[PDB]
């Protein structure tokens, strides 16, 4: 089917709380008499991207943010309208996540981070180094038990100890990344995963371990030790383990560095629903109220709302979490993650599984994201290409017109037309001496048809206008067709120059 009008459609993965936010919609649902339906599929960050294509998929999708640029470059998300209002509600940071190209492409909900988590009837003390768990691991079989047990499936898991020793996704340096700079096989990433390699060799763990074997085998007091987030805990604490959540160890002297997500809510670009979801979104999820709904059910981690966040903070498993947060970094958002995490996927279970070395699964994993950031590099001439074209165009358009000359009171003599000024908003941080991005944002409609949508300034020398711009592809092989142009001049109404 297709997205339907006039109720929301909630995806979020399973190890939250979705019965939480159920709760939250069906508050909304009393209120307003809109439905709001909470799902869990499996796999839903391979999903969603495939029916966001073809018009289907939720309303609203929930994920850590990493994943959120690919999504946008996609055009499958709307860019979003918090008013100043709202905005100063969240932390500054947390914004940041969800920003692409340099607007807001989602909203921020909690920042996540992996700890140490421990049985303290097993161990009053938790150990401070990767390096001790084989010998603990020798005293827990005495005793029938294990020392450590995580998810081995997904890199989410490994990257922490793969980071540690120098292991790193893209160059980060001021501000931007070098995607052409890949730390998955350099001597950093090579001791952490041949480590990890080593606990399930002299057989500390297993190489099939996954969320769910370990999470039972915590909870169950089977093993002493697991890596988990927050979500993690409302589980635990059913269990009557008595556990403490504490600093990763470190590797080589080194802090573990787990990559941080913040948990955020998209918005479907093919959604004929935007408004109702902005209004579940501020005005009932993003409140004391709503967030402690989900807490309550699965804990969040720390929220991006400010006065929610005074309240958990109090909490020493957030503190920790926080601690790790700060000892790990934020992942990107670039489109090139989901390359990144496919392929240091494959290259954990291949060389855990011992079916590559270590050497040789991450060889494969760097050679996969390095052919992934040059195709990547590609796309982005072609849109930075592409984008120019339609921004000529346009300035084209406006500036030949007429009515819209008259508007910016242009000096137009003998000796000809007066020259205007384009450049582009505004307002993008940081690109002086008038030199600005002039980027166009692309959204898929109920048809999968791609739009690209534009705003610049067009000024003479007494007039600054604003335009607007609405391009649909063609189903030739054509240049895109301006559906929509506007123009607006202060002290006067809009133009319209195509309706
Ligand atoms: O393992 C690769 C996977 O890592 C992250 O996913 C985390 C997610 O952020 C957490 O919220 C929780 O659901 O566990 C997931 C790992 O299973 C990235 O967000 C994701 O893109 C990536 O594929």
């Amino acid at each position: 089917m297709k997205i339907e009008e006039g109720k929301l459609v909630i995806w979020i993965n399973g190890d939250k709380g979705y019965n939480g936010l159920a709760e939250v919609g069906k508050k909304f649902e009393k209120d307003t008499g809109i439905k709001v339906t909470v799902e869990h599929p499996d796999k839903l960050e391979e999903k969603f991207p495939q029916v966001a294509a073809t018009g289907d998929g939720p309303d609203i999708i929930f994920w850590a943010h990493d994943r959120f640029g690919g999504y946008a470059q996609s055009g499958l998300l709307a860019e979003i309208t918090p008013d100043k209002a709202f905005q100063d509600k969240l932390y500054p940071f947390t914004w940041d996540a969800v920003r692409y190209n340099g607007k807001l492409i989602a909203y921020p909900i909690a920042v996540e981070a992996l700890s140490l988590i421990y049985n303290k009837d097993l161990l009053p003390n938790p150990p401070k180094t990767w390096e001790e768990i084989p010998a603990l691991d020798k005293e827990l079989k005495a005793k029938g038990k294990s020392a450590l047990m995580f998810n081995l499936q997904e890199p989410y898991f490994t990257w922490p100890l793969i980071a540690a020793d120098g292991g790193y996704a893209f160059k980060y340096e001021n501000g931007k990344y070098d995607i052409k700079d890949v730390g998955v096989d350099n001597a950093g990433a090579k001791a952490g995963l041949t480590f990890l390699v080593d606990l399930i060799k002299n057989k500390h763990m297993n190489a099939d371990t996954d969320y769910s074997i370990a999470e039972a085998a915590f909870n169950k007091g089977e093993t002493a030790m697991t890596i988990n987030g927050p979500w993690a805990w409302s589980n635990i604490d059913t269990s009557k383990v008595n556990y403490g959540v504490t600093v990763l160890p470190t590797f080589k002297g080194q802090p573990s560095k787990p990559f941080v997500g913040v948990l955020s809510a998209g918005i479907n670009a093919a959604s004929p629903n935007k408004e109702l979801a902005k209004e579940f979104l501020e005005n009932y999820l993003l409140t004391d109220e709503g967030l402690e709904a989900v807490n309550k059910d699965k804990p969040l981690g720390a929220v991006a709302l400010k006065s929610y966040e005074e309240e958990l903070v109090k909490d020493p498993r957030i503190a920790a979490t926080m601690e790790n947060a700060q000892k790990g970094e934020i992942m990107p958002n670039i489109p090139q993650m989901s390359a990144f995490w496919y392929a240091v996927r494959t290259a954990v279970i291949n060389a855990a599984s011992g079916r590559q070395t270590v050497d040789e699964a991450l060889k494969d994993a760097q050679t996969r994201i390095e052919a992934a950031a040059k195709e990547a590099a590609a796309k982005e001439a072609a849109a930075k290409a592409a984008d120019t074209q339609l921004f000529n165009r346009a300035v084209s358009m406006v500036e030949k017109n007429k009515d819209i000359r008259s508007l910016l009171q242009c000096d137009d003599g003998i000796t000809g037309k007066e020259r205007l000024k384009a450049y582009g908003e505004l307002i993008t941080n940081d690109k002086w001496t008038r030199n600005r991005p002039i980027v166009s944002t692309k959204k898929l409609d109920k048809e999968g048809r791609t739009h690209h949508y534009m705003r610049f300034h067009v000024e003479s020398k007494k007039k600054i206008a604003l335009v607007h711009l609405e391009a649909k592809e063609s189903k030739q092989n054509y240049q895109p067709d301006f559906i929509n142009m506007y123009v607006d001049v202060p002290g006067e109404k809009r133009y319209y120059l195509i309706k």
